C-alpha cells in the first residue's frame, strides 16, 4: 500500500487517510467521480474531485453547487457529507466533494434494462418531488439527464450535478442575464437556443420531459448531432411551431430563423411510443411544450393522473429559506471566487 496520494486513471485523489479503495466512476472537463470507502464512519462514499480554479466560469460552477447543496436537504437531492481541500488557499488547487454512494445512474441503467410502467411512473414522480423542493428554492438545476438521475436498487432516486444549478430571485427579472448555452445537448429546450440568455426554469421541465422519452424507449428522443442540429430535432417530431406560439418569441432574429424554415408536421406521440401508457403520453405531451409559458409546471406535473399513486403535498417538502440574490454575487474575479470557495468549505476544515 502506497504511503502517497491515491490516483485514478491519471487523477491524484488527495483524500487520504480517512477516505481509501478508490474507483472510477466518471468525470467531466473539469473535475472525476470515484467512490471510495470512509474508514471513520464505515460507509462507502462517492467523492468528487473539481478542479476550477484556471477558470472563472468554472469557480463559478464550484461555488453554487456548494453553496446550494450545502443548503438543501432532500431525499431526492445528493447530500454533502464532507468537503476536503488544503488547508491554506495557495496551496489549494481541488475540492472534493464526499457524498453518500449511490449503487448507479439511469444512463447505465437503460443501457441493460427495459423499466416497467411502474418504474418509470415511480422514478418520474421522485424526479419531480425533488425538482418541487428544488425550483421552491428559486433554483433552477439546468442539467437534468438520466447521468445526473441516481439510483439504488430500492429504487430510491436522488437528483446529482449541481454544477450548473444557479439562483434566479424572482424578485429581480433576469431576462438577458443568464448563461448560454446550458444543459447537456439532447436535453436543451427550444428556448435555449431561442432565448438563450432568458430562459426560466421551464427548462427543467423540458428536460424532465427528455428523460421520461428516454425511459419509454430506452433512447434519447433528440439526439442532435450538434448544437444547431438539436432544434432540428425537436421540430422534426413537435412540429413547425403555430404563429401564437412563433408571436411569442420575443427575440426578432430568432422569430426571423424559424420563419425561415421549411414545415414540419407533428409526429403524433403514440407513433414514437405506441407502447407507452397513455397517461404517460400525455404527462410527456405537456412536459414537451414548445411555448415555455404554456408548459406544464412542476405541481401541476406531480398532479397529472399518471402520477397519482403517488402524489401527496403533504409529503412533499418545499425549501423554507428559498435562495435570493445573495446566492448570486459570483461575477467577480476568479482569484476572489477561489476565496468565497474556501470560506464556504472552511467549516469542514480542523480548527476553524
Ligand atoms: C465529474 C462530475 C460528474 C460527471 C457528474 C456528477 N456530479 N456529481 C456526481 C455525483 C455522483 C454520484 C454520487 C453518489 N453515488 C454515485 N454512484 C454512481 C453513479 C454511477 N455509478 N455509480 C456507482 N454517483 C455521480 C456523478 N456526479
Amino acid at each position: 500500500s502506497g504511503a502517497g496520494p491515491e490516483m485514478v486513471r491519471g487523477q491524484v485523489f488527495d483524500v487520504g487517510p480517512r477516505y481509501t479503495n478508490l474507483s472510477y466512476i466518471g468525470e467531466g472537463a473539469y473535475g472525476m467521480v470515484c467512490s471510495a470507502y470512509d474508514n471513520v464512519n464505515k460507509v462507502r462514499v462517492a467523492i468528487k474531485k473539481i478542479s476550477p480554479f484556471e477558470h472563472q466560469t468554472y469557480c463559478q460552477r464550484t461555488l453554487r453547487e456548494i453553496k446550494i447543496l450545502l443548503r438543501f436537504r432532500h431525499e431526492n437531492i445528493i447530500g454533502i457529507n464532507d468537503i476536503i481541500r488544503a488547508p491554506t488557499i495557495e496551496q489549494m488547487k481541488d475540492v472534493y466533494i464526499v457524498q453518500d454512494l449511490m449503487e448507479t445512474d439511469l444512463y447505465k441503467l437503460l443501457k441493460t434494462q427495459h423499466l416497467s410502467n411502474d418504474h418509470i411512473c415511480y422514478f418520474l414522480y421522485q424526479i419531480l418531488r425533488g425538482l418541487k423542493y428544488i425550483h421552491s428554492a428559486n433554483v433552477l438545476h439546468r442539467d437534468l439527464k438520466p447521468s445526473n438521475l441516481l439510483l439504488n436498487t430500492t429504487c430510491d432516486l436522488k437528483i446529482c450535478d449541481f454544477g450548473l444549478a444557479r439562483v434566479a430571485d424572482p424578485d429581480h427579472d433576469h431576462t438577458g442575464f443568464l448563461t448560454e448555452y446550458v444543459a447537456t445537448r439532447w436535453y436543451r429546450a427550444p428556448e435555449i437556443m431561442l432565448n438563450s440568455k432568458g430562459y426560466t426554469k421551464s427548462i427543467d421541465i423540458w428536460s424532465v420531459g427528455c428523460i421520461l422519452a428516454e425511459m419509454l424507449s430506452n433512447r434519447p428522443i433528440f439526439p442532435g448531432k450538434h448544437y444547431l442540429d438539436q432544434l432540428n430535432h425537436i421540430l422534426g417530431i413537435l412540429g413547425s411551431p403555430s404563429q401564437e406560439d412563433l408571436n411569442c418569441i420575443i427575440n426578432l432574429k430568432a422569430r426571423n430563423y424559424l420563419l425561415s424554415l421549411p414545415h414540419k408536421n407533428k409526429v403524433p406521440w403514440n407513433r414514437l411510443f405506441p407502447n407507452a401508457d397513455s397517461k404517460a403520453l400525455d404527462l410527456l405531451d405537456k412536459m414537451l411544450t414548445f411555448n415555455p409559458h404554456k408548459r406544464i409546471e412542476v405541481e401541476q406535473a406531480l398532479a397529472h393522473p399518471y402520477l397519482e399513486q403517488y402524489y401527496d403535498p403533504s409529503d412533499e417538502p418545499i425549501a423554507e429559506a428559498p435562495f435570493k440574490f445573495d446566492m448570486e454575487l459570483d461575477d467577480l474575479p476568479k482569484e476572489k471566487l477561489k476565496e468565497l470557495i474556501f470560506e464556504e468549505t472552511a467549516r469542514f476544515q480542523p480548527g476553524y
